[PDB]
């Protein structure tokens, strides 16, 4: 009467169920979990990304005591030298003779690559999450109707009202901290802003793109410019944007107990092939069609006109219909055990009329709920070679 | 699918492997259309594609 399923995430080539009912004719569904989306109240924590040692022009005092000023970047890197008097033309700027000093000073902006193509750290909470579903439903067959995963509001569009969530469409693999880079999003913890990384993800972090400050644990170290050579070396730790895609932690566009894939993104859940979003239908008796406005069908019998062994569409089976009243009439098979295209099979009595669908395996033996009539819609099923669709149309090959 | 029932008999036949042999079939099957016969022996070669 109501039919629930937290069935299979696909999104890739709908899944289909049998809403059965003996009151009114059973009536189909189209679970589509197409959007297993995600809404997330966020936080920007930090940008990490390689780099870019733009360095501030040194600060040098040769003698009476050295003082390195301080310019804007929070975490500055100065280190005087000696045993380097300064050349540039075989000129001179030091002001001593007892001490012949080169200072080097570094500190850390963000790379004119971080801009573009770039590490984003996050802080996630569950926030005001969504995902829309499509169900097919009546004898209308679509209505796609998008309410808020947490259940809380449904929503009527066509026939049935639709309730999409609680929660699993409103969580990716993410921890409350997370840094992604790439596609891949890395649960990769921090004690929030403010904090050193270096040699991971954070030790870049920059609250602003396009930096004048950040705070850069990346590790580095000045050397010596020798030979009185005026020049600063940046000896730095690679980044969470020189590598981590094989120095990977939990690698999300590779990984998922959420059955997803995830990408560059502030927590998205792309591609979902299972991760079963809840569904929950009130579909009251009016958005079936009755039992005898329908068809009763009694002297049914079906067999192949050829069926096609692939969880995609195309299987098809003649019904030798044959009934007791007469209207409209909705099928479906149960569940994905045979996922059909057909959410309506047009009937008259003593026809026999071919419907669509799609198997998990070779031998279509589903049943099919013709208006308040089950047949197993069983023969052959021919393969299309090798099947190179996304995703298999039962929602994870429930067989038939 | 499987033809399902036919029952076959003369309409004037020949003593010879000369192509004028005839017989009508009463034929019955799970879904009408074509269906290509011969004798799975060959004894009786059949034109009929």
């Amino acid at each position: 009467y109501e039919h629930t399923a937290v069935m299979p995430n696909k999104v890739g080539i709908p899944y289909k169920a049998l809403v059965e009912r003996p009151g009114y004719a059973p009536v189909h569904l189209q679970i589509q979990l197409v959007n297993t989306r995600i809404i997330p109240s966020t936080n920007l924590e930090y940008i990490t990304c390689k780099y870019k040692t733009k360095v501030p022009s040194p600060v040098v005092k040769c003698c009476g005591a050295t003082q390195c000023t301080s310019k804007p970047h929070p975490d500055y890197q100065c280190q005087v030298f000696t045993g380097v008097y300064p050349f540039m033309w075989g000129g001179a700027y030091c002001f001593c003779d007892t001490e012949n000093t080169q200072m080097s000073e570094a500190y850390v902006e963000r790379s004119e690559e971080c801009s573009i193509d770039h590490a984003k750290a996050y802080k996630v909470h569950t926030g005001t999450v969504q995902a829309m579903v499509n169900i097919t439903y009546g004898s209308v067959s679509w209505r796609s109707a998008d309410v808020y995963v947490n259940g809380e509001t449904p929503a009527k569009i066509g026939d049935a009202k639709l309730i999409i969530g609680p929660l699993s469409s409103a969580w990716s693999p993410f921890d409350n901290k997370v840094v992604v880079y790439g596609h891949e999003v890395y649960n990769y913890d921090f004690p929030e802003y403010g904090t050193g990384k270096a040699g991971s993800f954070g030790d870049l972090q920059s609250r602003t793109s396009t930096s004048n400050d950040l705070y850069a644990n990346t590790n580095l170290k000045l050397q010596r410019p020798q030979a009185g050579i005026v020049h600063t070396p940046f000896t730095q730790a690679p980044s969470g944007f020189e590598r981590w895609k094989r120095d990977k932690g939990a690698p999300l566009n590779d990984v998922a107990p959420f059955g997803c894939s995830i990408a560059l993104e502030p927590l998205r859940a792309e591609n979902c092939a299972v991760g079963s979003i809840p569904i929950s239908i009130d579909i009251p008796d009016a958005a079936f069609t009755r039992i005898s406005e329908t068809p009763t069908v009694s002297d049914l019998e079906c067999k192949i006109t050829e069926c096609t062994y692939a969880s995609d569409f195309g299987g098809i089976a003649t019904v030798a219909y044959k009934s007791s009243k007469a209207g409209n009439c909705p099928i479906h098979s149960p569940s994905g055990v045979a996922v059909i295209k057909e959410n309506d099979v047009t009937l008259a009595e003593s026809g026999s009329f071919t419907f669509h669908f799609s198997t998990a395996n070779i031998h279509p033996a589903f049943k099919l709920q013709v208006c308040t009539s089950a047949v197993t819609c069983k023969g052959d099923c021919k393969p299309p070679k090798d099947h190179i669709v996304d995703y298999p149309a039962q929602h994870t090959e429930s067989f038939t």
